């Protein structure tokens, strides 16, 4: 494949005073475009975007029984109110109920987790810092480019997991459905960090538009929760401008 | 396997002077609610709702290679401009590209087609009169209740087909995606026939709302295409009133 830097998208970033990068790749031509080649290769905490490989591994190892698996709430308090209730896989993925996936990771275990991340070529594959924390506040790091490569393998069912489990996770990732296109995506947010070293916000996934497929990965520095919506609005505006969605 | 009449839905029909039926079943098809007990089991030509079993059979027999199958347009005139282009499986289903599925049917062949419709307990299983038009103008008939049972089996991956192939068709059927739910569905429209012998319009599928699932099937007599949008608005209004979608 190839990648080229462009500038026609910069306006979307400057208008919101955002420091970030968008990587958009066209499947048929194996061609990618980005506003920042440097940042496209910089690696950041996956945060909730890790729910994608975590879900696949959970299914492949049997921790997650099947597509109809219901994650029953133990009634015990949770960081969020929307996390306090029974959830399906898609439900757990969207409200991004950390507790549910922390449990999954713990059951998967360090040896197996390490094994699949190697097979998935997932970022720096560093899971040190707590089996249930590495993707949240640990050592794991991944770039936007690596995100799209990973998502393409998932789309093509080429990851080291059953076709069935990859299919299950892909449908759970459906976020927008239109007659002409289907959007599979996942958000991520590590936190606000500081102004010196801000946290990171993500939005990655792919668009099946007509006979074409567009893989995308977006990330930005964030030191204030009020800016969260930008993780989706900026790349959405870009893809709308490209005539892919909207 | 009970069917219970519900009078709180009739208003949606009478308000539009529509003769039809809506069948809704929470959790499973063994207990369903409907506005018309008799019509709920009355069988009608499936029209394009037949694309669901046709797609599954196409995949099972290998006629449809896999999930990424592209159905190429030969450049010859098709009934709708929206059909004159290459299409993916979901693309063909969403725009209801009849010629794509007619070719799938021809390749499947009468022997295999008959075998699978028997396996799926699909309506009266009558495919006579022409392998590429039995669901369009032939003698094949299926009721709203049968549609729900068929869709339920698909949801549970209980049809006589690989889990992989059922998953492929289920994603291609996604028509609405919201944070709290996903709607899998397919429309149908036989034509307008006459006033004395009206055609039929369908909207069948299921809603995955939170940890619950609702299977539904709607059909109505129709002799004027201007009334077609009602196949969706009436059942949508009923499910919105039930607090399922919207
Ligand atoms: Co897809
Ligand atoms: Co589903």
């Amino acid at each position: 494949g190839s990648i080229t830097e462009n500038t026609s998208w910069n306006k979307e970033f400057s208008a919101e005073a955002v420091n970030g990068v968008f990587v958009l790749c066209k499947s048929s031509s194996k061609s990618c475009a980005t506003n920042d080649l440097a940042r496209a290769s910089k690696e950041y905490l996956p945060a909730s975007t890790f729910k994608i490989p975590n879900a696949i591994i959970g299914l492949e190892t049997g921790v997650i029984k099947n597509e109809h698996q219901v994650f029953k709430w133990d009634g015990k308090p949770r960081a969020m109110k929307q996390w306090e209730r029974d959830l399906t896989l898609r439900g757990a993925i969207q409200v991004s109920a950390v507790p549910v996936f922390q449990q999954i990771a713990r059951e998967v275990g360090e040896v197996r987790m390490q094994k699949y991340l190697k097979k998935f070529s997932y970022g720096n594959q560093n899971i040190s810092g707590g089996i249930d924390k590495f993707w949240l506040e640990g050592q794991l790091r991944i770039s936007a480019v690596n995100q799209v490569e990973f998502l393409e393998s998932l789309y093509l069912n080429k990851l080291s997991a059953s076709k069935e489990n990859q299919l299950i996770v892909k449908e759970a990732l459906v976020t927008e459905a239109a007659p002409e296109y289907l959007v599979h995506s996942k958000t991520g947010f590590s936190g606000v960090g500081t102004e010196s070293n801000p946290g990171v916000a993500w939005w990655v996934g792919w668009v099946e538009k007509e006979t074409e497929v567009y893989f995308f990965a977006f990330n930005m520095d964030i030191d204030n929760e009020s800016k969260l919506p930008l993780r989706k609005s900026i790349p959405t505006k870009i893809m709308e401008s490209e005539g892919i969605i909207g």
